[PDB]
């Protein structure tokens, strides 16, 4: 239970941050 | 000549009521060994469970990073860019996290036996010396042993 | 003191009392031996019992791994060359196998997680492998002895 | 023997699954 | 009392020779349990290097098929066919070689102690006991430091 | 065996002699453990040098082969993003990837080879690590003997 | 010198093999 | 701080040399 809360939350967290770090540039 | 000289001897010191003596007197060192023992026990537990959490913690670390990167790649290949330019893009990221985790190993550095050396040797951790608690169990091994020969 | 010598004057008594010094203790030392082993012996029968309980374990284990790895080999060979071409399959590949190393990798941290937790939760709750290697002593520095006595 | 017969089998179930799954879409 | 009678036996049996005799016959002991060790070490010995010359067969065939399937890949990616065509064979015949890897690492199946243990735990032949042999080295290893005390 | 008796009246008779039972005989366990503490100490000396000396090698290649890696990551980026494109590098970085695993593979088999080989030579052939042993568990079964002693 | 005899003969091994086989279809 | 000065330099390497085989075609 704790390793899919552990993974998807970093999942999605990484695809967000691209989002933004390529919506800077 | 000393055979006569043995005998009274044995007549005088072992009484040879000692068969009781030596159940009463093994019943009562076993119980003072498990004491002496407890405190290099709980000593050990506590230092594995220490030792224990960090891995732990940084293997779950290790499982966050990759699924982090893994979101990286795919909301580029997918959204931002096409997939032939980040064809080659993936391909150095996968190299270079390799590198990162041989770079982590390089800088990090009978089976229960050899964890309990390397951990005592890692701690450099006074109240717990492990060839005393091994030397120990060894000792109260063989007089449980012993009793249960004399228990029959 | 007084009992520790008390035992060394019985022990020089016996070791006096005994006639063929070189025979009977032969013989005493042949059914010490035999008593040693057969009371070796459900010692052994439990450690290997207990082996194959957890040897049979992790054969099934790594059988169940072939077989996914080969599931999904096959998978995505008749994906890339019958139902779509590999121009259009290469980063589904890609993103696959990682998803796999990342489940694998899941899978250990899952097994080592969940044992240990377990090993260190019965120990501060808390077969004994000791008695048994003591035994084993015991036991060869008999049968040493015993060589070396009759040859 | 039993290699064969364990990886050869997952291999062609594997095969049509996907055929089933591309089916499906 | 008895202690005089222990003394009158010293005066007997315990002559207080012993000092010299016990030098010379420990200098012996040693050798004798040395020549009982022997045969132990050569029948471990030859075990170790019957285990050892079939590993290294083993890794080298394994590294001449690493490389004989490098030289079939690179002469297709280059001479017979062009790249495009040869990248999903190319990824698919190492998923093949890594799967038999795994194949064939899954049918093989205090450190040097457990090593020897499941050596002769896997290999079983009579003629050598592994608890016998780490008796004997610890006896002799017992007896060789007191004779370095003796010696001073 | 008259001389194994003899040894026995031998304890038994330093036993009797003792004056001040408890405290004389603290004070021999006391000069008992500084004796075999000073020999241990070469002992420990040979060992730590040893394990220095094996420790620093596997440190220095392991920093070599990182490296190394790192000197064909940086050829393998120079070469697909500036000077060519990642359609004609494909095969080269794939090719060189591979050689590279084949070499470290290689190198790992050699080691290993020059090594066995080496050691059995050396053994036909032929730091005492177990008087060392022996001397570890001696001084801390004293050790313990003192402090059931003290209290 | 042994590990290059072993790699090397592999290696021409292989190009004649797949050469031979290419030639086979 | 070692690591750094590990890594960089041989990367910057790597791209000389190989900067300078292509040179050398
Ligand atoms: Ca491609």
């Amino acid at each position: 239970i704790r390793l899919i809360l552990t993974v998807v939350p970093g999942l999605l967290i990484g695809a967000a941050i691209s989002k933004n770090i390529a919506n800077f540039l």
